[PDB]
């Protein structure tokens, strides 16, 4: 039920990529008129419930270092973040919550979050000394303890709108 | 019905001049809780139902100057837009069709219908030509024939998603 508007300059590769699924596997299955690309036009993404559905909403600002939870239009919670270096910096705009990976330990600490950005995600850290400033290669790190209990309740297809 | 985020720096009129809505009437009327407005909570929008409840679903394209208007995430309907210049764009972002005119003429055209940005809409044209540019003051445009089309499918409160 999630539907994507494809943007111009989007390939059907760097949308797989950035979705977390194959080109082949309802991408093109999902979308039979996937028979050249279409920049304006909708395709669905085969794993994903409908964003709309889902009352989470998070919202993160890079310049306050927040992440936050709103449900149904009210804040829940909020929790300080790191985001990426000035030349690394976090990207800004829609994403959407993809697919999540329970401690994969390293630099990524207690869980790992998938956004709609290839190689991006929303993930904890083993260097807690780091939250509160832009330090990252572009994700978002939280406290272990924080990205837990994000990961616990926001389904996969929860929006994840970025700003400065 | 409709549910709205109150943002840093939202005031009592700033809310309703985007919703096109009166101070009190709707707003205090509906939300009994603003005796002081306050970020991240949740006040109602009135006259206008939950967006979830409408079936439809319009996806605003800038870069490829497109509309789409689908139904149950399929699409239905694709129509060319004029949208605003670089030095005044089109904002992106989620809004609400709010209201709406019919036949208000200059160069409004066939239809106007208000979105949730204060003196922001859709509407026709008697520039035809403009119509696939970006030449707007930041409304989107649309031929008279397709804004017509576009306002007797869709009822007020229908989200209008606006990307790049």
């Amino acid at each position: 039920m999630l539907t994507y508007q494809v943007k111009q300059g989007d390939t059907l590769n760097s949308i797989a990529a950035d979705f977390r699924i194959s080109t082949a596997a309802l991408l093109q299955a999902n979308p039979s008129l996937q028979a050249g690309l279409t920049a304006g036009q909708s395709i669905v993404i085969p794993g994903l419930p409908d964003p709309y559905t889902i009352p989470y909403h998070i919202a993160v600002s890079i310049g306050a270092k927040t992440l936050t939870l709103s449900l149904n239009n009210r804040v829940m919670k909020t929790y300080p973040i790191a985001v990426g270096k000035i030349l690394t910096q976090t990207p800004t705009g829609e994403f959407y919550i993809i697919n999540r990976q329970r401690n994969p330990g390293g630099p990524f600490g207690a869980y790992w979050l998938s956004l709609s950005a290839a190689h991006y995600g929303i993930h904890g850290t083993n260097n807690p000394a780091s939250i509160g400033k832009a330090v990252s290669k572009g994700c978002i790190r939280m406290h272990n303890k924080d990205v837990i209990e994000l990961a616990s309740i926001v389904p996969n297809g929860t929006r994840v709108t970025i700003n400065r």
